[PDB]
């Protein structure tokens, strides 16, 4: 249906700036993990040609089912897709990063990866205690992945703007994205800019921000009725999910809209048609509050906790 438009990243590699997140945070429950399988093939469907997963959301599986019914079907070939996965907290050590992408890639049914990320700079033990191990040699795993055709990408995840300058310093290959939080209440300015400074290209988590349900009161402006948003909306005819996520596009970042309904999906993607001004990117960036929809604080007192 809709073809996103493509980053050409610091390696060469093209990646298509829209992709459909997979993780579950959002899931009801009336939500079977089966939608994920089924939403991945309504997506590439629909246009999509990049997914983003990981192996922490346990649906690596489900993501390997719907790219694998695509591919049958003839939708698209491998080539033509763009998966992105992430490596785990317990996985830093230098020599399980390969070993970890294989199991990845074992569930997702894939030969490679067209991206793996390092999910945090956070190195825990498979308890979710705490350990030390620096980021720098978990890079070097995810060096030597891309150097072994595993990935044919490698960047970060959750990374500050401290974390950023001491990786590019210190590796010999920098990252090709940094994927961090931005929505309205949370426009992460300085640090989009810092890595675009950098050659290093953002994927936009959690996207729609608190203007969608996170099963919390007391969420912080905009709603879904705000009368900015809902004029942006009338005056481009697009929906009030469509004018957020056309916000992150025009700020240059890659967003990561999950959905698991058919139609949302095929909206979430119809971007491509207009585009918001300076002015209105200004006043949804004025919604910023420095609030996360991803609250990791139970992690703060640990080495390398990047918020
Ligand atoms: N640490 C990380 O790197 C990190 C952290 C968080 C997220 N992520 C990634 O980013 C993705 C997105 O973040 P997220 O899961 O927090 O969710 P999100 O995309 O911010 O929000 C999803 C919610 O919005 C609804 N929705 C989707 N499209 C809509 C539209 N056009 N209009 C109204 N509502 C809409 C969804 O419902 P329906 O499903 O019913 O449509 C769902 O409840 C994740 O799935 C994951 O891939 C990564």
């Amino acid at each position: 249906a809709v073809q996103a438009p493509c980053i050409q990243l610091n390696d060469g590699n093209t990646i298509p700036i829209v992709a459909l997140g997979t993780g579950r945070g959002t899931a009801k429950e009336s939500d079977s993990i089966d939608e994920v399988r089924q939403a991945v093939y309504w997506a590439i469907e629909a246009g999509y040609r990049h997914i983003d997963t990981a192996a922490v959301y346990q649906d690596e599986e489900q993501v390997g089912q719907g790219i694998a019914e695509a591919i049958a079907n003839g939708l698209v070939t491998r080539e033509e897709l763009f998966v992105t996965t992430k490596l785990w907290n317990d996985k830093h050590a230098r020599d399980q990063v390969v070993p970890a992408l294989q199991e990845s890639l074992k569930k997702l049914g894939l030969d490679y990866i067209d991206l793996y990320l390092i999910h945090f700079p956070i190195a825990t033990k498979p308890d979710d205690s705490p350990d030390n191990i620096d980021y720098l040699e978990t890079w070097q795993g995810m060096q030597d992945a891309r150097q072994l055709g595993l990935a044919r990408s490698i960047g970060v995840s959750n990374f500050n703007a401290t974390q950023i300058t001491r990786l590019v310093s210190n590796s010999y290959i920098r990252p090709v994205i940094n994927q961090i939080e931005v929505n309205p209440t949370n426009t992460q300015e300085p640090l989009v800019a810092h890595c675009q400074s950098l050659g290093i290209a953002v994927m936009a988590y959690s996207p729609f921000g608190f203007v969608v349900s996170r099963g919390q009161t007391g969420a912080p402006p905009p709603r879904s009725d705000d009368p900015t948003l809902t004029a942006l909306a009338n005056k481009y005819r697009k929906s009030v999910g469509q004018i957020l996520l056309r916000y992150l596009i025009d700020r240059g970042l890659i967003p990561i809209p999950k959905s698991t309904n058919k139609q949302r999906i095929a909206q979430n993607i119809d971007l491509f048609d207009f585009q918001l001004t300076f002015e209105e990117v200004a006043a949804i960036n004025q919604f910023n509050k420095n609030h996360r929809v991803i609250d990791i604080s139970d992690w703060k007192d640990y080495p390398n906790y990047p918020n």
